[PDB]
Protein backbone atom coordinates (compact mmCIF):
# COMPACT_ATOMS: atom_id res chain seq x y z
CA UNK A 1 0.00 0.00 0.00
CA UNK A 2 2.34 3.02 1.04
CA UNK A 3 5.73 3.10 -0.24
CA UNK A 4 8.06 4.71 1.99
CA UNK A 5 11.07 6.20 0.22
CA UNK A 6 14.77 5.25 1.93
CA UNK A 7 16.40 8.58 1.34
CA UNK A 8 13.77 10.26 3.82
CA UNK A 9 13.93 7.95 6.76
CA UNK A 10 16.19 8.42 9.17
CA UNK A 11 17.73 5.96 11.58
CA UNK A 12 17.09 6.98 15.22
CA UNK A 13 18.62 4.14 17.61
CA UNK A 14 18.06 0.12 16.90
CA UNK A 15 15.19 -1.34 18.48
CA UNK A 16 16.16 -5.18 17.82
CA UNK A 17 18.37 -7.88 16.02
CA UNK A 18 18.11 -11.42 15.09
CA UNK A 19 20.47 -13.76 13.40
CA UNK A 20 18.85 -12.65 10.19
CA UNK A 21 17.07 -9.30 10.80
CA UNK A 22 17.22 -6.18 12.43
CA UNK A 23 14.15 -3.50 13.77
CA UNK A 24 15.08 0.31 14.16
CA UNK A 25 13.44 3.62 14.80
CA UNK A 26 13.51 6.06 12.42
CA UNK A 27 11.71 9.01 11.47
CA UNK A 28 10.01 9.29 8.33
CA UNK A 29 10.77 13.26 7.05
CA UNK A 30 9.78 14.01 3.75
CA UNK A 31 10.15 17.86 4.77
CA UNK A 32 6.60 10.73 12.28
CA UNK A 33 7.96 7.81 14.55
CA UNK A 34 8.41 4.37 12.19
CA UNK A 35 10.09 0.66 13.12
CA UNK A 36 11.45 -0.33 10.33
CA UNK A 37 12.65 -4.49 9.88
CA UNK A 38 14.98 -5.25 7.47
CA UNK A 39 16.54 -8.33 6.17
CA UNK A 40 20.22 -8.99 6.33
CA UNK A 41 22.43 -8.70 3.39
CA UNK A 42 16.90 -17.32 -0.24
CA UNK A 43 15.22 -19.52 2.07
CA UNK A 44 15.50 -16.57 4.83
CA UNK A 45 14.84 -14.35 1.81
CA UNK A 46 11.40 -16.28 0.81
CA UNK A 47 10.51 -16.47 5.00
CA UNK A 48 10.94 -13.21 5.10
CA UNK A 49 8.53 -12.51 1.55
CA UNK A 50 5.68 -14.36 4.15
CA UNK A 51 6.85 -12.23 6.51
CA UNK A 52 5.77 -9.62 5.06
CA UNK A 53 2.67 -10.53 3.14
CA UNK A 54 1.29 -12.22 6.86
CA UNK A 55 1.44 -8.79 8.61
CA UNK A 56 -0.41 -7.03 5.59
CA UNK A 57 -3.52 -9.18 6.51
CA UNK A 58 -3.50 -8.60 10.29
CA UNK A 59 -5.48 -6.19 11.72
CA UNK A 60 -6.05 -5.91 15.57
CA UNK A 61 -5.53 -3.83 18.64
CA UNK A 62 -3.07 -6.27 19.76
CA UNK A 63 -1.11 -7.13 16.91
CA UNK A 64 1.42 -4.39 15.97
CA UNK A 65 0.06 -1.93 12.88
CA UNK A 66 1.66 -2.52 9.71
CA UNK A 67 2.31 0.61 8.24
CA UNK A 68 3.25 -0.35 4.26
CA UNK A 69 6.69 -1.44 2.59
CA UNK A 70 10.17 1.22 1.46
CA UNK A 71 12.35 -5.48 0.82
CA UNK A 72 11.91 -3.49 4.04
CA UNK A 73 8.94 -3.75 6.44
CA UNK A 74 7.59 -0.28 7.74
CA UNK A 75 5.47 -0.61 11.13
CA UNK A 76 4.23 1.70 13.78
CA UNK A 77 6.58 2.62 16.14
CA UNK A 78 5.49 1.12 19.77
CA UNK A 79 6.48 3.58 22.47
CA UNK A 80 7.62 1.87 25.62
CA UNK A 81 9.03 -1.26 23.64
CA UNK A 82 9.47 -4.96 24.61
CA UNK A 83 7.81 -6.10 28.08
CA UNK A 84 11.51 -7.96 28.28
CA UNK A 85 12.69 -4.70 28.07
CA UNK A 86 10.25 -2.97 30.04
CA UNK A 87 9.52 -5.43 33.46
CA UNK A 88 12.67 -5.23 34.68
CA UNK A 89 12.89 -1.45 34.94
CA UNK A 90 8.73 -1.42 36.07
CA UNK A 91 7.35 -3.03 39.04
CA UNK A 92 3.97 -3.49 37.12
CA UNK A 93 1.14 -5.02 39.12
CA UNK A 94 -0.62 -8.16 39.14
CA UNK A 95 -4.03 -6.96 37.76
CA UNK A 96 -1.90 -5.32 34.84
CA UNK A 97 0.03 -8.27 34.04
CA UNK A 98 -2.90 -10.31 33.98
CA UNK A 99 -4.76 -7.66 31.06
CA UNK A 100 -1.41 -8.01 29.21
CA UNK A 101 -1.88 -11.91 29.51
CA UNK A 102 -5.32 -10.88 27.99
CA UNK A 103 -4.14 -8.81 25.15
CA UNK A 104 -1.77 -11.48 24.34
CA UNK A 105 -4.62 -13.77 24.12
CA UNK A 106 -6.75 -12.08 22.18
CA UNK A 107 -4.10 -10.98 19.57
CA UNK A 108 -3.75 -15.02 19.78
CA UNK A 109 -6.82 -16.27 19.62
CA UNK A 110 -7.29 -13.44 16.29
CA UNK A 111 -4.11 -14.90 14.83
CA UNK A 112 -5.25 -18.30 15.20
CA UNK A 113 -8.68 -17.96 13.29
CA UNK A 114 -6.37 -16.47 10.37
CA UNK A 115 -4.76 -20.46 10.35
CA UNK A 116 -1.20 -18.99 11.19
CA UNK A 117 0.63 -19.81 14.45
CA UNK A 118 3.12 -17.25 15.84
CA UNK A 119 6.00 -19.89 16.66
CA UNK A 120 7.84 -16.86 18.73
CA UNK A 121 5.59 -15.88 21.42
CA UNK A 122 7.56 -14.64 24.29
CA UNK A 123 7.77 -11.35 26.33
CA UNK A 124 10.48 -9.94 23.93
CA UNK A 125 7.78 -9.66 21.26
CA UNK A 126 4.62 -8.50 23.39
CA UNK A 127 5.42 -4.02 23.13
CA UNK A 128 4.27 -2.38 25.56
CA UNK A 129 2.20 0.80 23.59
CA UNK A 130 1.13 2.37 27.42
CA UNK A 131 0.72 0.96 30.66
CA UNK A 132 -3.30 -0.67 29.72
CA UNK A 133 -1.92 -1.63 25.70
CA UNK A 134 -0.20 -4.20 24.49
CA UNK A 135 0.80 -5.91 20.95
CA UNK A 136 2.23 -8.74 19.37
CA UNK A 137 4.79 -7.03 17.55
CA UNK A 138 6.94 -9.67 15.73
CA UNK A 139 6.06 -12.37 13.23
CA UNK A 140 9.53 -13.50 12.08
CA UNK A 141 8.52 -17.05 12.40
CA UNK A 142 4.53 -16.97 11.84
CA UNK A 143 3.22 -19.73 9.40
CA UNK A 144 0.29 -20.21 7.98
CA UNK A 145 -1.41 -23.95 8.83
CA UNK A 146 -1.75 -26.07 5.88
CA UNK A 147 -5.37 -26.47 5.33
CA UNK A 148 -5.48 -30.11 5.59
CA UNK A 149 -3.05 -30.71 8.45
CA UNK A 150 -3.50 -29.53 12.28
CA UNK A 151 -0.30 -28.02 12.98
CA UNK A 152 3.18 -26.77 10.68
CA UNK A 153 6.09 -29.27 9.89
CA UNK A 154 8.47 -26.88 11.26
CA UNK A 155 12.61 -28.43 10.85
CA UNK A 156 15.27 -27.57 13.32
CA UNK A 157 17.21 -24.43 13.29
CA UNK A 158 19.96 -23.22 15.69
CA UNK A 159 17.91 -19.96 16.18
CA UNK A 160 14.47 -22.10 17.14
CA UNK A 161 12.58 -20.53 20.89
CA UNK A 162 13.46 -24.01 22.65
CA UNK A 163 12.70 -22.83 25.55
CA UNK A 164 9.35 -21.74 24.49
CA UNK A 165 8.65 -24.88 23.08
CA UNK A 166 6.20 -27.95 23.58
CA UNK A 167 7.69 -31.39 23.22
CA UNK A 168 6.17 -31.93 20.51
CA UNK A 169 7.44 -28.89 18.26
CA UNK A 170 11.03 -30.38 20.16
CA UNK A 171 10.39 -33.63 19.57
CA UNK A 172 7.96 -34.11 16.61
CA UNK A 173 8.87 -31.07 15.06
CA UNK A 174 5.03 -30.16 14.92
CA UNK A 175 3.77 -27.28 15.39
CA UNK A 176 0.06 -26.65 16.10
CA UNK A 177 -2.05 -24.05 17.34
CA UNK A 178 -1.65 -25.68 20.91
CA UNK A 179 2.10 -25.42 20.59
CA UNK A 180 1.20 -21.61 20.97
CA UNK A 181 -0.46 -21.62 24.09
CA UNK A 182 2.68 -23.54 25.66
CA UNK A 183 5.25 -20.62 24.46
CA UNK A 184 2.06 -18.62 26.04
CA UNK A 185 2.21 -20.29 29.35
CA UNK A 186 5.98 -19.61 28.89
CA UNK A 187 5.09 -15.85 28.48
CA UNK A 188 2.92 -15.95 31.44
CA UNK A 189 5.68 -17.37 33.16
CA UNK A 190 8.01 -14.67 32.22
CA UNK A 191 5.68 -11.65 32.91
CA UNK A 192 5.09 -12.84 36.36
CA UNK A 193 8.89 -12.83 36.80
CA UNK A 194 9.29 -9.02 35.95
CA UNK A 195 11.38 -10.91 33.14
CA UNK A 196 14.40 -11.41 35.36
CA UNK A 197 17.21 -12.88 33.67
CA UNK A 198 17.91 -15.05 36.47
CA UNK A 199 14.42 -16.52 36.44
CA UNK A 200 14.48 -16.69 32.91
CA UNK A 201 13.52 -19.64 30.89
CA UNK A 202 16.46 -20.35 29.16
CA UNK A 203 18.47 -19.83 32.61
CA UNK A 204 15.89 -22.08 34.62
CA UNK A 205 16.08 -24.75 31.85
CA UNK A 206 19.52 -24.45 31.64
CA UNK A 207 19.97 -25.03 35.24
CA UNK A 208 17.95 -28.11 34.88
CA UNK A 209 19.61 -29.43 32.06
CA UNK A 210 23.63 -28.35 32.71
CA UNK A 211 25.70 -26.78 30.19
CA UNK A 212 28.19 -29.66 29.88
CA UNK A 213 25.65 -31.87 27.60
CA UNK A 214 27.41 -31.50 24.22
CA UNK A 215 24.55 -31.44 21.18
CA UNK A 216 22.14 -32.44 23.65
CA UNK A 217 20.02 -29.91 25.26
CA UNK A 218 16.53 -30.09 23.29
CA UNK A 219 17.07 -33.83 24.47
CA UNK A 220 17.48 -33.05 27.93
CA UNK A 221 14.75 -30.39 27.47
CA UNK A 222 12.14 -32.77 25.85
CA UNK A 223 12.77 -35.76 28.37
CA UNK A 224 12.85 -33.56 31.54
CA UNK A 225 9.53 -32.14 29.85
CA UNK A 226 8.35 -35.86 29.64
CA UNK A 227 9.13 -36.25 32.96
CA UNK A 228 6.42 -33.90 33.85
CA UNK A 229 9.38 -31.05 35.50
CA UNK A 230 8.29 -27.27 34.44
CA UNK A 231 9.47 -23.74 35.06
CA UNK A 232 8.33 -23.01 38.84
CA UNK A 233 6.26 -20.59 40.36
CA UNK A 234 6.86 -17.11 40.29
CA UNK A 235 7.42 -15.28 43.51
CA UNK A 236 4.35 -13.48 44.37
CA UNK A 237 2.46 -15.63 41.33
CA UNK A 238 -0.96 -16.59 42.67
CA UNK A 239 -1.53 -20.34 42.96
CA UNK A 240 -4.61 -20.29 40.41
CA UNK A 241 -2.14 -18.41 37.98
CA UNK A 242 0.21 -21.01 38.33
CA UNK A 243 -2.68 -23.46 37.66
CA UNK A 244 -3.80 -21.97 34.63
CA UNK A 245 0.54 -21.67 33.57
CA UNK A 246 0.66 -25.53 34.18
CA UNK A 247 -2.22 -26.40 32.09
CA UNK A 248 -0.90 -24.26 29.44
CA UNK A 249 2.11 -26.42 29.50
CA UNK A 250 0.42 -29.96 29.58
CA UNK A 251 2.46 -32.26 27.79
CA UNK A 252 -0.86 -33.23 26.02
CA UNK A 253 -1.82 -30.82 23.47
CA UNK A 254 -5.22 -31.61 23.21
CA UNK A 255 -5.84 -31.15 27.18
CA UNK A 256 -4.13 -27.42 26.50
CA UNK A 257 -7.03 -24.61 26.41
CA UNK A 258 -7.38 -22.64 23.67
CA UNK A 259 -6.62 -18.86 23.32
CA UNK A 260 -10.45 -18.25 22.72
CA UNK A 261 -10.99 -20.37 26.04
CA UNK A 262 -8.33 -18.63 28.15
CA UNK A 263 -10.17 -15.50 27.14
CA UNK A 264 -13.02 -15.35 29.64
CA UNK A 265 -10.46 -16.83 32.06
CA UNK A 266 -7.91 -13.95 31.96
CA UNK A 267 -10.77 -11.50 31.62
CA UNK A 268 -12.34 -12.92 35.55
CA UNK A 269 -8.71 -13.24 37.05
CA UNK A 270 -8.07 -9.88 35.70
CA UNK A 271 -11.24 -8.08 37.03
CA UNK A 272 -10.75 -10.33 40.49
CA UNK A 273 -7.13 -8.71 40.76
CA UNK A 274 -8.02 -5.83 39.52
CA UNK A 275 -10.12 -5.51 43.24
N1 LIG B 1 14.90 -11.68 16.07
C1 LIG B 1 14.79 -10.53 16.13
C2 LIG B 1 14.64 -9.11 16.20
C3 LIG B 1 14.72 -8.30 14.93
C4 LIG B 1 13.37 -8.53 15.58
C5 LIG B 1 12.77 -7.38 16.34
O1 LIG B 1 13.46 -6.47 16.79
N2 LIG B 1 11.40 -7.42 16.53
C6 LIG B 1 10.77 -6.50 17.41
C7 LIG B 1 10.15 -6.99 18.72
C8 LIG B 1 11.35 -6.06 18.75
C9 LIG B 1 11.05 -4.59 18.92
N3 LIG B 1 10.23 -4.22 17.74
C10 LIG B 1 9.54 -3.04 17.70
N4 LIG B 1 9.79 -2.19 18.76
C11 LIG B 1 9.02 -1.05 18.80
N5 LIG B 1 9.17 -0.19 19.88
C12 LIG B 1 10.24 -0.22 20.77
C13 LIG B 1 10.51 0.85 21.69
N6 LIG B 1 11.62 0.58 22.42
N7 LIG B 1 12.06 -0.63 21.97
C14 LIG B 1 13.25 -1.27 22.55
C15 LIG B 1 12.90 -2.07 23.83
O2 LIG B 1 12.34 -3.31 23.53
C16 LIG B 1 11.24 -1.17 20.97
N8 LIG B 1 8.06 -0.66 17.88
C17 LIG B 1 7.90 -1.49 16.84
C18 LIG B 1 8.63 -2.67 16.67
F1 LIG B 1 8.44 -3.40 15.57
C19 LIG B 1 10.04 -5.32 16.77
Amino acid sequence: PTVFHKRYLKKIRDLGEGHFGKVSLYCYDPTEMVAVKALKAPQHRSGWKQEIDILRTLYHEHIIKYKGCCLQLVMEYVPLGSLRDYLPRHSIGLAQLLLFAQQICEGMAYLHSQHYIHRDLAARNVLLDNDRLVKIGDFGLAKAVPEGHEYYRVREDGDSPVFWYAPECLKEYKFYYASDVWSFGVTLYELLTHCDSSQSPPTKFLELIGIAQGQMTVLRLTELLERGERLPRPDKCPAEVYHLMKNCWETEASFRPTFENLIPILKTVHEKYQG
